[PDB]
RNA sequence: AGUUUGGCUGGGGCGGCAUAUCUGUUACACGACAACGCAGGUGUCCUAAGGCGAGCUCAGUGGGAACAGAAAUCUCACGUG
């Protein structure tokens, strides 16, 4: 069927920095940057000693995108990490993802301001008309054939660009 | 000089509060029912923790992502509470 293709529907970006502080303020800065978007806050839930974190307080900052930018940015990451993945890296639902440490290898001209953080990617992919399951109105389930599946996943990886070690 | 120096109570005293009151059970499938019977509360707190409209779904579990681990944040699914 023409419409039995899988797509990619949306890549997120996260940067889970401690504290609440200057380190934020420059990592959402970074963030914006390279996504050219408006990026939002985050606040912990609990509070670890542990961890030196307390409960309701900005720690980290994320985005998402959708569209031809987040085909791009895949590809900017994919050729940080070569077009090489490993086998576990992909879930039973039908999505994958990875981490590049420095952000300054995606491209971006470095400032001595900002500094060097490292970012996670998660891309989730989607055959179309999943919409059943998110609209307001008549609310119901996608069948179970039509869901996507973790063997799927890989064999539309090596489709667009192979390289995954097992 | 005048007067007073609580009550209940398996005697009275010391102890306790069964002295004004709320929930479950004793309580015998309407209602009502005792003991110093059992297990617990009350003399406060809130300009929002009051009023309404809208949007949303909780506890938890499983599969995934640099530092990140049993536990930090992101994502998908299940989830009669
Ligand atoms: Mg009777
Ligand atoms: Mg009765
Ligand atoms: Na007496």
């Amino acid at each position: 069927n023409p419409m039995r293709e899988i797509v990619v529907k949306k890549l997120c970006i996260n940067i889970c920095v401690g504290e609440s502080g200057d380190r934020l303020t420059r990592a959402s800065k970074v963030l914006e940057q390279l996504c050219e978007q408006t990026p939002v806050l985050s606040r912990a839930r609990l509070t670890v000693r542990t961890f030196g974190i307390r409960r309701n307080e900005k720690i980290a900052v994320h985005c998402t995108v959708r569209g031809k930018k987040a085909e791009e940015l895949l590809e900017k990451g994919l050729k940080v990490k070569e077009f090489e993945l490993k086998s576990y890296n992909f879930s039973d639902t039908g999505s994958f993802g990875f981490g590049i440490s420095e952000h300054i290898d995606l491209g971006i001209k470095y400032d001595p301001s900002t500094g060097i953080y490292g970012m996670d990617f998660y891309v989730v992919l989607g055959r179309r008309g999943e919409r059943v399951a998110h609209r307001k109105r008549r609310v119901s389930r996608v069948g179970f054939n039509h869901r996507v599946r973790k063997e799927e996943a890989m064999k539309w990886f090596e489709k667009v660009h192979d390289g995954i070690i097992f």
